[PDB]
């Protein structure tokens, strides 16, 4: 038996930024089908394609009892009426809980079980969010800064984007009248 | 099925303090046997047995793939020329990481495998470390102010307390001359 050394890693709460992380940036274009005013993605890929998020990871080999974590900088905007959020999954193996903890900005979780029924959690800075065994999850920005949050979740978990990238999540959450709404999906396959 | 309710719980970063949270108070008298100066330990217990800690903890029931959350408020102060620190514990399932992130104040982890080799990260606002498959841990708080810090750890791993208990940590960590460091534990057996 070796042991794996153990590490500290500075995580700037202002920024999300951790050094030395895996970084990925999603562009409004790799979310082609995710939001529902196709004509209103079109038209701001076009003109901006903004990043609608970056994530910062720190991820082991896939093995059990083993963890990762992550921050997401969840950029502000919308799509016509819908907030910018993140893609949403399901862990592949789906027996896996996560924490997340809320850093900047206003947010806020959507999560739905396998059979579509939802959930809204509001996230504001220090709202630690469980995030249970069997529950699809998405972040959303409702505010004009960046959300950033910290995710912890077992190595193993994976992520399941392919049933979130076909049917959806059950509800949208929009800005309709100046107000902050979590609505049905009116594409939603079910 | 019944599934888990998602839910979101209020972290104070100022103050480590979780909203309906499972707080457990150590003091000084609960930790005989743990620092180098006996003598050291008796005269503070009868003098004041100060709270050596706190914590605040958000547990779910022992099943693998899920994950509890705890603050802990680690107070400043010595037991002779030693630090206060929390007692220590291996996992009772070894195979079990953890991550940690640090709030408030100045301290840091010393880290144990089996075999007794050690490990010190310095911890500052921001931190986060993480504490990999079979490494024992230990906070110590090397300032003047609490020392707060918000732990992620799967549900299952445990805690085995009796090692350290009996053994204590092959480090310490003290003040001479006004300086911080990292010494053999003279009372360790190897
Ligand atoms: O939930 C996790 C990991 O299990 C987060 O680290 C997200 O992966 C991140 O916020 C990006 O969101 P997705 O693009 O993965 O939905
Ligand atoms: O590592 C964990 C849980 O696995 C921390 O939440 C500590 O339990 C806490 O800091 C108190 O310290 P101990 O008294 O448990 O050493
Ligand atoms: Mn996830
Ligand atoms: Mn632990």
């Amino acid at each position: 038996m070796m042991y794996k050394e153990p590490f500290g890693v500075k995580v700037d709460f202002e920024t999300g930024i951790i050094e030395g992380a895996k970084k990925s940036v999603r562009r409004l274009s790799d979310m082609e089908g995710y939001f529902v005013d196709e004509r209103a993605w079109k038209e701001l890929v076009e003109k901006e394609d903004p990043v609608v998020y970056e994530v910062y990871a720190v991820e082991q080999e896939e093995k059990e009892g083993d963890l990762n974590f992550a921050t997401t900088v969840l950029y502000p905007g919308k799509v016509g009426k819908e907030f910018f959020f993140t893609k949403g999954h399901f862990h592949a193996k789906l027996d896996r809980a996560e924490v997340y903890v809320a850093l900047k900005g206003k947010g806020g979780m959507l999560l739905q079980t396998p059979e579509g029924d939802a959930k809204w959690i509001s996230m504001e800075p220090g709202t630690v969010v469980y995030v249970p065994v069997y529950w699809a999850h998405r972040t959303v920005n409702i505010g004009d800064e960046p959300f950033i949050f910290l995710a912890i979740y077992p190595a193993d978990a994976g992520h399941d984007y392919g049933t979130i990238a076909e049917k959806g999540f059950s509800k949208i959450v929009i800005e309709e009248n100046g107000e902050v709404k979590v609505v049905d999906n009116p594409r939603w396959k079910k």
